[PDB]
């Protein structure tokens, strides 16, 4: 019953980038899949750890907008194996290549996004890492979210880091609403098409502030065409203040309504 694949089965191609500890492929098993490998030679017992993390919160995960887990290997190495997806990654689209989506498309990929989360959030998974980056456009319509490396129930993206998050108030600052507050920043991405503080060269800078109170995404560049209703949302789920954020039910329901009426 177990996902674990027999050694000598699965077959490893194109390498395609970093993800949480590992390097990730394109591969056989199957069909066309994604390989996660968090090693070579013989892993950290740190890292023994990570990989039984996500393993252990994917195989929980059944659902069409969270990234598809196939099985996990141990035998010549310790590997993920997830479903393959031509396309890219949410962050690649708006960032390097500069996809211009319709705002109707836009407002899509957020309510799928948020979709996904909710899931997540009803079996009491945290994703702690949510951010453009993680976030997949499937043959460029369906949207898979990804790496569940630190999941819970020498790196930073802080772009998407509540406040909360980016000082350590005390031992766990991960809550349905640091999800939130990622989400909204990917809401930001969505609608202005660019990565917060943009104007700001300095990252230290950027952490300290955003940390404080000082620095706050700028949210008049949502595009002319964005309605205000998703203007609104977006808004709720930067508040700098946790309690103050919508959980994922509200969230999603209220982008479903601000759907009904937007293709007029
Ligand atoms: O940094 C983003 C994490 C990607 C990821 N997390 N966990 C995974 C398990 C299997 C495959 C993964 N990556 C996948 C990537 C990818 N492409 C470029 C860089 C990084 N990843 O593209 C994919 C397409 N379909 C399935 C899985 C992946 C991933």
């Amino acid at each position: 019953d177990d996902w674990e694949i027999p050694d000598g089965q699965i077959t490893v191609g194109q390498r395609i980038g970093s993800g949480s500890f590992g390097t990730v492929y394109k591969g056989k098993w199957h069909g066309d899949v994604a390989v996660k490998m968090l090693n070579v030679t013989a892993p950290t017992p740190q890292q023994l750890q990570a990989f039984k993390n996500e393993v252990g919160v994917l195989r929980k995960t059944r659902h069409v907008n969270i990234l598809l887990f196939m099985g996990y290997s141990t035998k010549p190495q310790l590997a993920i194996v997830t479903q393959w997806c031509e396309g890219s990654s949410l962050y690649h689209h708006l960032h390097i290549i500069e996809t211009k989506f319709e705002m109707i498309k836009l407002i899509d990929i957020a309510r799928q996004t948020a979709q996904g989360m909710d899931y997540l959030h009803a079996k009491s998974i945290i994703h702690r890492d949510l951010k453009s980056n993680n976030i997949f456009l499937h043959e460029d319509l369906t949207v898979k979210i990804g790496d569940f490396g630190l999941a819970t129930v020498l790196s930073g993206s802080i772009l998407w880091m509540a406040p909360e998050v980016i000082r350590m108030q005390d031992k766990n600052p991960y809550s349905f609403q640091s999800d939130v507050y990622a989400f909204g920043i990917v809401l930001y991405e969505l609608m202005t098409g660019q990565l917060p503080y943009s104007n700001i060269n300095n990252r230290d800078q950027i952490i300290f502030m955003v940390g404080r109170g000082y620095l706050s995404p700028d949210l008049s560049k949502v595009r002319s065409n964005c309605p205000k209703a998703m203007k609104r949302l977006m808004a709720e789920c930067l508040k700098k203040k946790r309690d103050e954020r919508p959980l994922f039910p509200q969230i999603l329901a209220s982008i479903e309504l601000l759907a009904r009426s937007l293709p007029k």
